[PDB]
């Protein structure tokens, strides 16, 4: 009679359908999906400090914007910008924003220092119907309009050293006007000129007076500068007409900071990955959700499912 | 007595040559190519709508120069500018050209839409020798040089609403004139400004007067801008002398098209891939003709052959 | 009786820990390291030709600062720029600084050719105390500083072919004057303009008036601009004051030179690879020490050690 002996291996009823080198389907007796596909739809608020700018910009919150008040002095790990915001001060520019943005983002403060610049000749404080804080004409909470005092508006040439240990971020501008008259009338002459430099940069710009179209009915516009100025470096401005001049300076900081557009609401929960989608878990390698991401995040595919065989091939009878 | 079986496998006379992780030479019954390395010295006129601009560069036929009036409203998926293609009209430059034919080119279409501007108090429609048109002075069809009329050269501030669901591109531009006395000649006065801006842009410009050397005899030169105005903006023209005025604005479309620079003649044949080179085969993943590519295409590869096995080791007697 | 054969394998001592697909750790009988983590902490002066530029930033040995004589015409494939590095001569920047850095650096030469202008009209060779050559006030040793003659400042329009078979590449710059005052004293008039210009490019550049930072007691600037003039092509410098002349051309050749921030002393030895830490050998395929390198160089990686097993699995009794 004997003995029978068969080796053998085991399968499921339900088998998963994989790739492989050779066969694009082949059936394995488990696998595991390597994509992830999905967020929450809620950006937690935890481990990174989350700042939502609700309606406002970064920058707005820079320039200080009336309705930015609130972000004074703020820290973040990530800025959060809403499409819903908008600006609602004196009409604005900033050639290369992108940077600007990227810069004040990257460094995550808005820590700012007053300084006295002891502006003497000059008229200090100009505000506009343009930009209401508190029911009354305002203006940028950071920046100071100067016009002529009684009709004379005397060269400004003034200096601000820097003897921290640290560099300074100053955010200043031009104004633009409407028109000749207007030039007159604020500054009390024809031709604006503004110098600001350091020992290690100079930046003159000119205003160029013409007619934009009207943004809360004001057709001058301001563009906005800045300047870093480092350790044993002094800052220097000097000016005839059309300054709009820097209230003291931001901490400029390095670290892991950043920005993000997202509509997305903000959660109480924990993930280290965020999307502008929400937060994602980052337990797989990969992920569809989306290219922008910030934190320990999978690495965006353009792969909907990868699927990786946890089993051997199953063999139905 | 009995039998002998013999298990095998075949060979061939003919085999090829392969590599390996462990051996960079063995031979082989049967492989393929992955790098392909030829064209067919032409570009395929499907299925890709190929535009060959012949001796027009894409700026030359934006702006409108004479040799260029053949492609007014044309559209492509392809452009072919010619190393042959020459500017025969106005001596200009455009700062970041690069830029302005990138968009342009993307966009697909030289659809252009006239509107009526309304220049009142100025001469239009001026004209040079450098740029003949049916054997008489002309200009850029696209461009308008506005100069005085009566000796008078009065401020022009001029709207023109969007009202459209799409956003138009604006071509203008500011002459440089090669001496002061040609700054009186053509604007009645010594300092031009322009100022060309929307609710969202501002774009102001200083002509440079002075002798650049002299293309058909002008020493003078125009620089040329663009602007974008979007859907509910206003495109505001504020200037006292020096515009070279747009005559309307070009569709600006998003989509699948480009440019590319080729000498290469256009066939009648069917290539899903261009290179400046010709079109090239599709089927190998792989191919070292060009880096530059348009349409599906296989990968530019620094490898001159990629031999794929399709068979076992071939081992003669 | 009869007789045992057995079949085995080697193993020895001291095995080596390797990573594979399945296991983190598993021991072999022996593996090479495939990461480069070391250099010699100095760079080799062979086979690349290399020039040391000591106290001097590649772009104040192409001005001509006076502690830069040394480098007038020499050539390299890499130059090397020192931490210590300062320059010494009148104060000024240069609009896109990185790249006429990186534009010289890969050129490979200093080769310059003098050239005479005939400036009429004007004081050629102006100095400064702020650039002292051999205990004299002087100026950067390749540009012409022009002042009034006579307190006149006839304008100034000059040609200059290139009739050569080469590129050629002029230096020039335009002086900011600190004050109004001191724009009389040097040029005899209250407006500078420039324009320089080929029939294939125009730069035009309005100097700025106002006090920067004194830096040996200087408190104008200068701005320094280039130009690249093609063979059949005419440089023209057309201007009323506030140039700073070139004397002739540099050669702008192509070819396979660079620039490297190190602070590692040249040694005589011969290495391929060059990282800022010092010649690195070839041999393995990745290092870790520097994403910074210029010749025959491992690649970049992120990981201090990569074993490549070079025996069987160890498996001792
Ligand atoms: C210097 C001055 O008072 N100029 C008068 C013009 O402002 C005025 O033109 C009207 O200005 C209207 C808006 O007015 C303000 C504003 O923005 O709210 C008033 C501010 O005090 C003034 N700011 C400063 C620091 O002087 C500001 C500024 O002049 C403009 O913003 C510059 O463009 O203007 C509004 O724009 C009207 O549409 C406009 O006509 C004229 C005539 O009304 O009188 C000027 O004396
Ligand atoms: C306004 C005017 O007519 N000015 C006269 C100068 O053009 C002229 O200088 C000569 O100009 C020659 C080329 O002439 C045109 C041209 O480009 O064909 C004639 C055009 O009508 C004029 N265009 C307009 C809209 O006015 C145009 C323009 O003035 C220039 O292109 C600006 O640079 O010039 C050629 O360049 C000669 O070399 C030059 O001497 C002078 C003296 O001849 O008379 C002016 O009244
Ligand atoms: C044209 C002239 O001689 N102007 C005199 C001013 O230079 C002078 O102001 C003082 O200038 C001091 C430095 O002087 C030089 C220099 O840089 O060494 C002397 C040079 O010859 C001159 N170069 C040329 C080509 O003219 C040069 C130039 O004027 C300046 O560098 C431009 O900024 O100046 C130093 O900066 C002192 O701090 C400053 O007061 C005034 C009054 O002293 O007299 C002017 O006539
Ligand atoms: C199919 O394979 C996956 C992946 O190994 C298994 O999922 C793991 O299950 C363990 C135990 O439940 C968990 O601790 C892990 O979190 C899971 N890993 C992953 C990557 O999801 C799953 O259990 C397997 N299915 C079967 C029937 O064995
Ligand atoms: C230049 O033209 C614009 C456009 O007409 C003028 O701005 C308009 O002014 C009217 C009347 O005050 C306002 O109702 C509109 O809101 C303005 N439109 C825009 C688009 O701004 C402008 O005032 C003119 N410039 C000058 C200096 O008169
Ligand atoms: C920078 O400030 C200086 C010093 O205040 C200005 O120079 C003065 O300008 C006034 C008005 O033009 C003159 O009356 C004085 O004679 C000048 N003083 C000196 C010491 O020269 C200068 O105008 C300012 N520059 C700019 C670009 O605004
Ligand atoms: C995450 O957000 C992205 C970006 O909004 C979504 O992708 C876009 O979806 C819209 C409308 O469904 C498409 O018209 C766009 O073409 C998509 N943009 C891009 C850049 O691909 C994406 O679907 C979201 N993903 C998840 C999982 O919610
Ligand atoms: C060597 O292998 C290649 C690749 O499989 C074979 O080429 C294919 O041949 C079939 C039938 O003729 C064609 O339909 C395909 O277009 C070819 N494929 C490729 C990638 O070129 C070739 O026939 C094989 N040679 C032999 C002797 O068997
Ligand atoms: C500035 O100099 C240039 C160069 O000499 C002058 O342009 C030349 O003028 C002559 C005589 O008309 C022509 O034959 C040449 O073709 C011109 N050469 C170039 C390179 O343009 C120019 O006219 C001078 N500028 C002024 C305002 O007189
Ligand atoms: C923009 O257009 C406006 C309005 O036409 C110009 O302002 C007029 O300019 C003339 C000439 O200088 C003056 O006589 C008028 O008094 C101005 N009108 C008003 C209502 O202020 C202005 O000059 C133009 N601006 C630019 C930059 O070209
Ligand atoms: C396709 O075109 C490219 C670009 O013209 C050719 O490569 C160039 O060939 C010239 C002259 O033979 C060389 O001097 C250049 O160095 C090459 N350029 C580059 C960027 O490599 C290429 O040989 C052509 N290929 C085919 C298959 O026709
Ligand atoms: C361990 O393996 C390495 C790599 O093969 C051996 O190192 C080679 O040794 C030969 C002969 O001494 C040299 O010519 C090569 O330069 C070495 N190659 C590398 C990549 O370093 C080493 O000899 C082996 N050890 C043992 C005990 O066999
Ligand atoms: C503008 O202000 C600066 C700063 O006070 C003046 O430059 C200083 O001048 C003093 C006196 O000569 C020197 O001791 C300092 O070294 C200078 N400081 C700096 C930072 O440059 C400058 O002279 C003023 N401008 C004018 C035109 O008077
Ligand atoms: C470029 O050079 C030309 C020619 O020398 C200059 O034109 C002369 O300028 C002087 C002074 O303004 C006038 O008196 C002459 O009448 C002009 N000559 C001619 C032939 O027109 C011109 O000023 C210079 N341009 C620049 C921008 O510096
Ligand atoms: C080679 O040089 C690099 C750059 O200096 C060294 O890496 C830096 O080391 C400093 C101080 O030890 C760190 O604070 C920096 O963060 C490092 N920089 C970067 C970019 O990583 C590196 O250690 C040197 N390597 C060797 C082998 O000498
Ligand atoms: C944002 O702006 C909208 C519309 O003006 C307003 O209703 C809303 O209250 C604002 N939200 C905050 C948080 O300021
Ligand atoms: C201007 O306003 C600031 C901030 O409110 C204040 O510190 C300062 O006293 C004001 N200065 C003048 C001159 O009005
Ligand atoms: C292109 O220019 C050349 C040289 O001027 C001319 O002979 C040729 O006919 C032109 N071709 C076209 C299609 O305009
Ligand atoms: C200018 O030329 C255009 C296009 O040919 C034409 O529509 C218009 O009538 C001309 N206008 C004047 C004022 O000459
Ligand atoms: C570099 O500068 C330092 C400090 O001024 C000086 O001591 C040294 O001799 C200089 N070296 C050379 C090679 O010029
Ligand atoms: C200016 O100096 C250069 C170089 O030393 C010399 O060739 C020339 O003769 C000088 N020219 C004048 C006008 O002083």
């Amino acid at each position: 009679p004997g003995a029978t002996l068969c080796l053998g291996h085991h399968a499921v009823p339900n088998g998963t359908i994989v790739k492989t080198i050779t066969n694009d389907r082949i059936e394995v007796t488990n696998a595991t999906e390597l994509v992830q596909n999905s967020s929450i739809g809620e950006i937690c608020d935890s481990p990174h400090q989350i700042l939502d700018g609700e309606n406002c910009t970064l920058i707005d919150a820079l320039l200080g914007d009336p309705q930015c008040d609130g972000f004074q002095n703020k820290k973040w790990d990530l800025f959060v910008e809403r499409s819903k915001a908008y600006s609602n001060c004196y009409p604005y520019d900033v050639p290369d924003y992108a940077s600007l943005r990227s810069l004040v983002a990257s460094s995550g403060t808005l820590e700012f220092n007053n300084e006295s610049f002891n502006w003497t000749g000059v008229t200090q404080n100009g505000t506009s119907s343009a930009c209401i804080r508190r029911s009354s004409s305002s203006f940028f909470s950071r920046l100071n309009w100067l016009t002529h005092l009684n009709y004379k508006y005397p060269a400004l040439n003034v200096t601000m050293p820097n003897n921290e240990q640290f560099d300074k971020l100053y955010i200043w501008g031009v104004h633009h006007p409407g028109t000749d008259k207007d030039q007159i009338f604020l500054y009390a002459q024809s031709s604006g000129r503004i110098t600001v430099s350091t020992k290690r940069s100079q930046q003159a710009v000119i205003p160029n007076i013409g007619s934009r179209p009207k943004i809360r009915d004001i057709p001058s516009r301001i563009s906005i500068y800045w300047t870093i100025v480092k350790p044993g470096d002094i800052l220097l401005i000097n000016s005839t007409g059309n300054l709009i001049a820097p209230r003291g300076y931001f901490k400029i900081r390095s670290g892991k900071s950043s920005i993000m557009r997202s509509d997305a609401p903000i959660g109480k929960c924990k993930s280290e990955c965020i999307t502008p989608n929400g937060s994602i878990p980052n337990d797989k390698p990969f992920q569809n959700v989306n290219r922008i991401t910030y934190g320990a995040c999978p690495r965006y595919v353009k792969h909907s499912t990868l699927k990786l065989a946890t089993g051997m091939r199953n063999v139905p009878e």
